[PDB]
């Protein structure tokens, strides 16, 4: 049967991780023509003694961006923003502000000239984040330049839901996890599920978990499920089977804005040709692309057959989603230990061209 071919192949390449890079717990899942496969391996928390199983709640990382992405996509879709927008507009506090000269896809796309990797350590309080943008300034011409930034996707998040008249945790907890069919995804993990909330463990193998951040929900503060991400890759596979809203919505985190080198930046997702080299998803994760600011191209021509992955790490956790359309094709890893960024790709990209 498939379901013994994938636990094999998801055996051979992803279990091998775990003794080489001392992982507690890891959960990985593929969906292949519409059928959901969960392999789960080792311990959600070591000194609870509790098994990685289906309820077990990972930390997602950066792959949150994918559901910041998602909301913005909604709400531009119901016309409660436009992408052509600027950030005064929403938040009345930096309106006549520099920043307010920054649309709201250039902020989603990491194009603002100005904006780092992180706030600066000094930036924690809700007055300090609103501070740092009233005295913001330009830098590198208003979308030229990319470079892979939390503050910029955190302050569209933020303004994503004043648009809504919502905070940002209600958006996706009461509107876009339901609309995906998504039980167990928290921006907040309630007291009833703190239970199944996995443990991260840092390079020394102390237990860890993320910290409040100045706008972290939107950038990298989502946390999730194996099945409720099964659900969010189905999803993105079969858009046509979602109400018009989410349906549009997700179409939208679909379509290539710009491009750099061999990938193309979507709402959220990474797009690339498929079929895509091993390579050119290893360059994707290359410390040029994510570490340093790049010159964004237009796209010349929009490539007819595409795929999608997103990596993300908090200090305690590891995430790697990857989905090709044409192939009704996808696949999850979830670690409670963060491991390089090649490995989850290469190991990803030999069990997806090894399924029958
Ligand atoms: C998304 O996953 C981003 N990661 C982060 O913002 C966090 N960690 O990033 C590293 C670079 C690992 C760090 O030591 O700060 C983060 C969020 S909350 C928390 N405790 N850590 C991007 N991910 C990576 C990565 O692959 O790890 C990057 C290279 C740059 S930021």
């Amino acid at each position: 049967p498939k379901d013994q071919e994938i636990k094999k192949l998801v055996d051979q390449n992803f279990k091998p991780l775990l003794e080489k890079y001392d992982v507690p717990g890891m959960a990985v899942g593929v969906i292949q023509n519409n059928k959901k496969y969960e392999m789960y391996y080792g311990l959600q928390s070591v000194q609870d003694k509790k098994a990685v199983n289906s309820n077990t709640i990972f930390e997602l990382g950066s792959v949150s961006k994918l559901f910041t992405a998602t909301a913005g996509g909604y709400a531009k879709n119901k016309g409660k923003i436009s992408f052509d927008d600027t950030p005064g507009k929403y938040w009345k506090e930096l309106k006549n502000t520099p920043i307010d000269q920054v649309n709201l896809l250039q902020l989603a796309t990491y194009t603002s000239g100005n904006l780092a990797l992180q706030f600066p350590d000094e930036v924690q309080t809700d007055q300090q984040v609103l501070t740092f943008f009233k005295d913001w300034k330009p830098k590198n011409p208003i979308g030229e330049y990319r470079q892979y930034s939390n503050p910029s996707i955190g302050l569209f998040g933020k303004v994503v839901a004043l648009s809504m008249n919502k905070p940002f945790d209600q958006v996706l907890e009461k509107t876009i996890f339901p609309a995906l069919g998504l039980k167990h995804s928290y921006v907040n993990v309630p007291k009833t599920q703190m239970q199944n909330y996995a443990f991260g463990y840092n390079q020394e193998n102390q237990p860890i978990r993320v910290n409040p951040g100045p706008l972290d929900a939107p950038a990298y503060g989502v946390k999730s499920t194996l099945p409720d991400m099964l659900s969010f890759i189905h999803a993105n596979l079969n858009p046509q089977k979602y109400p018009t809203d989410i349906q549009r919505a997700i179409n939208e985190t679909h379509q290539g804005r710009y491009q750099v080198n061999t990938m193309y930046q979507a709402l959220g997702w990474e797009e690339f040709s498929y079929p895509a080299t091993l390579q050119t998803l290893l360059d994707s994760n290359s410390e040029q692309i994510v570490m340093k600011p790049n010159k964004v191209t237009a796209i010349s021509k929009e490539p007819s057959v595409k795929m999608y992955h997103k990596t993300g790490s908090t200090s305690g956790f590891g995430t790697y989603v990857v989905f090709i359309p044409k192939e009704n094709i996808g696949l999850v890893m979830l670690t409670n230990k963060r491991i390089p960024n090649e490995e989850r790709i290469k190991a990803a990209y030999v069990v997806l061209n090894a399924i029958k």
